[PDB]
């Protein structure tokens, strides 16, 4: 057809995800992942993108015949410098390198992705979309940690927040599903995927969110601790023969659900629980307790809440998680309906009972589509 | 009279507080503080207790003529080893020394207090009461952090919780004020003093509390950060030329309200706010936002909440804090009455409106009295 398309890239430490997608229709011509980078047949990100071109081809796509208008790059951390979708050039990239102590785990891979893509696809505009952007204007009372002001301002320490593309997109789609204007709505979004984060949103403006300086803070996640006394770092440095980097690494990769149960995948977790694994049930109960607290905390932040929406891989599919996250909260205005909450369902949908004072939905997220539409917009429309 | 009395000691790094108190009547024959220890006329804790005997004398007390039956010692951290009031001897003390990496800031001073007191008052039983004790049996889902299980179990890492004496005592006094059995009540207690912590309590059993491995976690406090991404430690070690101990120290002493405003005392803070100090208003708003979240989180933990009680130096006296902590929560069941919430009031009292689905009280805490009654009990009654 005469349809235009964006190639959306999510470049991680050892993986590269891509989707070629039509921003007007939302259809994805092709999608895939290149894994096990630099361990194996794909030693670097240059090979990974070349390998992705093969995958696109053997899947029937020809990039010249496809209406390619831009390349979107997911960058986790924009600091206080980049919050809007940003057209990439050499100067911008130099400024991005200044963010790498704020995001030493998550940002450097995205920048490798950008270098490779701009070289192998120099014919088209490249755009960065930042996971922190939606949250740049959090209220000061929520964005500011209670630490020494001088040091916080000097090293740009604040609650940045992440999954900003998902939280924003889901908040818009919840408004659309309810057929009510976004500007008049107060809502909570629960993005429960590999990373897990919650947000409280009034109209178009977020009021709070669970991730922090980095994507470690907040909810229990697949491999991340979420909330824990920062004293654990000093404690382990003093007792367990660990340096600060060993502790940070453990909190990011050996914690969360995998730290408590030995698995990171929630389907695997449910199998373990059903076979009587005590550690798996504990891990699930720790996850669920943390999640319930954040829902409560955000009902209090908002004061009035119209809708709570579950999203991402767990939120979209795990009926038990959703049941256990809001059970016993009838007196707080939340009532779930068992039929509406059934597993295997697709599409934006109501899972609350009809008379629930607060509406509860599942609203599938589509970060790639939202990033494709951001790219299209910033390039003149 | 024929009245018996306990000398309750709270020994800190640079201070020693004491109160001589009648456990049956609750009257305090004498109370005071010895300050600026080892900086000055009182270089060590041996001098501080001798100096406290002077203070007791010049205030009209004679310890032999006073009915002294025990000495109570406040110990912050009991780990997993001590949770009930514990009669002190040399063996117990040896085991307490094993807790000093869990509590390097708070415990060592208490142990100096114990050594001095047992030497200068060898005629009577000495008892330790632990700030962690009330929380020893938190549910596993609340007590367990989502980190590597092996390492957590090896180094005894869990949510311990503190102000346990206050939370328990206030929960009992709230039941007494409402004339309803404790066992049937679900409640939240907000101990807002120098340290600040919240608890959620079902009957006689706590379900969660805001302090953690150490007294740093949770609410914003006078000089403590409360909740912050643990990544801040690694971040500052990598950027700001700080070691892990410098960061820990900053979070404990140069953070909270003093970190954001330059003052730690809430009366001073209110003066600054009233004169138009922007930093003081920000500090207050950060404190208040954190507090509102914990109230919300704990309403969700409990599912049904009968009563919320404010206590300690701020909770008992700062009407603005209490107003701002629960305003705009009518839809969550909380309605405050302006007349009932007036400053300067004394005694256990209702601050909610009559028709508030959830009752809100101020319930003055008396940790010394509760510790005196614990000492009396464990020594045969
Ligand atoms: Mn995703
Ligand atoms: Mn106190």
């Amino acid at each position: 057809d005469g349809a235009r398309r964006v190639l959306v890239i999510n470049s991680g430490s050892s993986s590269l995800k891509f989707q070629l997608v039509d921003p007007e229709s939302g259809v994805a011509a092709s999608t895939g992942i290149v894994e096990r980078i630099g361990e194996s047949p794909v030693p670097d990100h240059d090979a990974a993108l070349r390998r992705a071109f093969d995958m696109l081809a053997g899947d029937g796509v020809d990039l010249n015949t496809a209406g390619l208008v831009a390349v979107g790059h997911r960058v986790v951390h924009g600091g206080n410098t980049f919050y809007r979708p940003t057209v990439l050039d050499d100067a911008v990239i130099a400024r991005l390198h200044e963010l790498s102590e704020l995001a030493p785990l998550h940002n450097p891979p995205a920048l490798l992705g950008i270098e490779v893509a701009r070289r192998l696809l120099p014919g088209i505009a490249h755009v960065a979309v930042f996971d922190t952007g939606f949250f740049h204007d959090l209220p000061p009372a929520a964005a500011t940690y209670a630490i020494d002001r001088e040091l916080a301002d000097r090293w740009q320490i604040r609650r940045y927040g992440f999954h900003g593309t998902s939280h924003r997109y889901v908040s818009e789609q919840a408004a659309a599903f309810l057929d009510r204007p976004l500007r008049g709505l107060k809502q909570i979004v629960l993005h429960l995927g590999n990373g897990c984060s919650a947000s409280a949103i009034a109209g178009t403006r977020p009021l709070d969110t669970s991730m922090g300086l980095t994507p470690l803070e907040g909810l229990v996640m697949g491999t991340r601790s979420g909330d824990i006394d920062p004293s654990v770092v000093s404690y382990l440095c003093h007792t367990a023969g660990m340096g600060v980097d060993d502790v940070e690494s453990m909190l990011n990769h050996r914690s969360g659900v995998v730290g408590l149960s030995g698995v990171r995948d929630f389907r695997r977790l449910r199998e373990l629980i059903e076979s009587g694994d005590g550690a798996a049930q504990l891990a699930y109960s720790v996850f669920t307790h943390r999640l319930r607290k954040y829902i409560g905390a955000y009902l209090a932040v908002l004061g009035h809440t119209d809708v709570i929406s579950f999203t991402a891989g767990i939120g979209e599919n795990d009926a038990a998680v959703r049941r256990d996250a809001v059970s016993g909260m009838e007196e707080l205005g939340i009532v779930l309906d068992e039929r509406r909450n059934l597993p295997g369902a697709k599409g934006a949908r109501q899972i609350s009972a009809d008379d629930s004072p607060i509406t509860v939905l599942v609203v599938p997220t589509n970060e790639e589509l939202a990033i494709a539409r951001d790219c299209v917009r910033v390039l003149g429309g």
